[PDB]
């Protein structure tokens, strides 16, 4: 297995940061190495694996529409579009009630921000400072991180960045220009900051008084992840455009950019399109998804063990700790100094995988399938960690 | 499977033009609708089925892996991406040697601009009229098509177009100042356009000349859609960067940009990303897909078949086509009139489905394996159509 480890690390980029270890399988929130290590993992694909590895429902649809098709364009449609398309706008407010499905949530924020100019008419975006909404050059022109987008200016112009949960500043920002403003409704890779009802109460308000539109990025939130089916429904506000993706497809790389009929409607004919957009696979692997989702409201899991997990994680005695956030099981722990070290030493001390959300702050995104006696073990592997 | 339908229509974002019928399975180089009629696909998911529709391998790479293992990310090694790796720049010339999986054609360009801006210092792209690489705003930069990028201007800068096969015009636009070039060897939206020796040389040695990077897309040409296992191959070029999608992963999403070490170098740590880009599943179709190619050398049949095709499509006594062109079994039926009622009739009539490649050509993009009878039906519709 060495062999497939060096080959990975010498042919890849490297761009990334691997780790000296080869995970193999997984199922539930368990995933083994090549050497029979068996982990926790609160990595789960970062965000994707909200039904758990495995998970056999998603895997059956899988492996029987892979013998049954798996390549039909957007030109020609296909049953398990249609069926994805009612499924997904069925556990969405009756206003989300037009679909354009994409690959990745890059993708769909793209096709979100398009769509947004091409109904406006407008050219500026509003996002918030700390954001994440994709690496795809359009995406990254709205993503905050200077580090990640300076390297390849200019990027698509204009955008303007407003401090997050600052209700002034997007008041201030939102113009009659301003062809949609996209945040995240509770910010990942920004370090698990959740938003402040008054923060997107302001947000949907104001976008709907000039004019401009309101993308909501639950690509990260979406699925279960924060306690709810979507955050938003945590907030009481219904966006102009939701876009979906990491565990949308349980696995199989999916997206997709919902939006309101009105806002679909001014987007003209071959306006936007992708090729893996839509295709048969993806789409039945979403309707098991989601029939998964709501057949066992798995959001429920997350709301009990989400508050029950930062407890725990607040009664660690370490003055290393300045503050335990999230909503649901997107939980992250800022510390007062760096966490990569930390990190390193859960997987190799513990087995036990995690992320970070900026230099400071420990993330957890666990299937939501994970038992508690796993959650209660990351636990007590932080407090060892950091003793 | 009305009721299908219907949703399919109501609820898409309806940016699709999309025909009144229902493919609901294939196998090889044919499709049945929902009431049973069987077709001949020369769609194959645009140019995605290279393989045929059913591949034993890639189906069964596809079941086997989503048993074993869906969601990992690439900071966490994992056996089929290292595989792939291997596989992939296994049968590329020993120059492309560093790979970046991404989902799609266009999250393919898109790493292959970010690259080039990284490696270079530069910023000015270079691409050719009627060139086509996605649609995310970056790739939609350098995509021609007035209708498709006007709408979302203003987008990434600076992007100079040059005439397709123009060589004198290509060296001018080709300075100091330039982060790269990118082509297709044979334009497939813009009309099935092969690319010419000197021209492509001509692009070869102009960017050497000048420090700009060449970035060739065969992510509609490749996987022996021309003749050969790329493009590239018969022109005897090695680019800079070599962007592929499509028929790489069988039908799953999934696409790659393969560089010269160099390249990859130059490029921050974290400097570029994506969730879905690299996950086993699309790993383990990516090396079914390209093992079953090797093994059958598939690109021959295309080579076989191809001029074969072309010269039965020519002999055609109508005086409504005004031309036949293309590589392999990548063909464009140019004619001197409207393409669109002719591909009704051809569907309706005949249940032959074929694409387009501008308002006046019929684009053809069947699976590698059709059978040469199946292709003999083809001509025959077409001129029965055009009677
Ligand atoms: C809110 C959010 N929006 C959009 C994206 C982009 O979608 P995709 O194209 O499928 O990556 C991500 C990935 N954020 C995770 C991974 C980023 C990375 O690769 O690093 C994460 O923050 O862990 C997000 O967290
Ligand atoms: C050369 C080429 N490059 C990049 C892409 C972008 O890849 P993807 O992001 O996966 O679509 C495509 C799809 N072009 C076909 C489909 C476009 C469509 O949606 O229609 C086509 O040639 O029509 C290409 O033909």
């Amino acid at each position: 297995w060495r062999a497939l480890l060096e080959a990975e690390k010498t042919l890849d980029s490297g761009v990334y940061n691997k780790h000296d270890l080869l995970i193999v399988r997984g199922q539930g929130a368990r995933v083994w190495d090549a050497e029979g290590n068996e982990y926790i993992d609160c990595v789960g694909g970062y965000g994707v694996a909200n039904l758990g590895h495995g998970n056999p429902e998603v895997v059956e649809a899988v492996k029987r529409q892979a013998e049954t098709l798996m390549a039909m364009p957007q030109t020609l449609p296909t049953p398990m579009r249609g069926e994805f398309y009612r499924t997904l706008t069925a556990i969405l407010p009756p206003e989300l009630n037009r679909v354009f499905p994409v690959n990745s949530g890059t993708e769909a924020n793209e096709a979100a921000l398009k769509f947004a100019r091409a109904h406006t008419g407008r050219k500026k975006f509003v996002a918030a400072m700390r954001g994440f909404s994709g690496r795809t050059m359009g995406s990254l022109s709205v993503t905050w991180e200077p580090k990640y987008r300076e390297p390849f200016l200019p990027l698509v112009e204009p955008v303007e960045f407003i401090p997050y949960n600052d209700v002034e500043a997007l008041k201030r920002a939102v113009d009659e220009e301003t062809a949609a403003v996209i945040l995240e409704p509770v910010q990942g890779e920004g370090g698990v900051r959740p938003a402040t009802p008054e923060f997107l109460r302001a947000a949907r308000e104001i976008t709907q008084e000039k004019g401009a539109l309101l993308i909501l990025d639950e690509i990260q939130t979406g699925m279960g992840r924060t306690g709810k089916r979507f955050a938003f429904e945590h907030f009481g506000i219904v966006p102009d455009i939701l876009t979906l993706a990491k565990a949308l497809g349980g696995g199989v790389p999916l997206g997709v950019a919902v939006m309101r009929e009105e806002v679909a409607r001014s987007m003209p004919k071959g306006g936007h399109g992708t090729t893996f957009g839509g295709n048969p696979l993806a789409m039945a692997a979403g309707v098991a998804a989601i029939r998964y989702l709501e057949r066992t409201r798995l959001w429920e899991r997350a709301a009990e063990l989400g508050p029950w997990f930062m407890e725990k994680l607040r009664a660690i005695p370490s003055p290393k700790i300045r503050e335990v956030r999230g909503m649901g099981l997107m939980v992250g722990l800022e510390l007062k100094e760096k966490a990569a070290p930390y990190i390193a030493r859960l997987e190799k001390e513990h087995r036990v995988l995690a992320l970070q959300a900026g230099p400071t702050v420990i993330r957890f995104l666990p299937p939501l399938v994970i038992e508690k006696e796993d959650l209660e073990r990351v636990v007590e592997a932080v407090r060892a960690v950091l003793a």
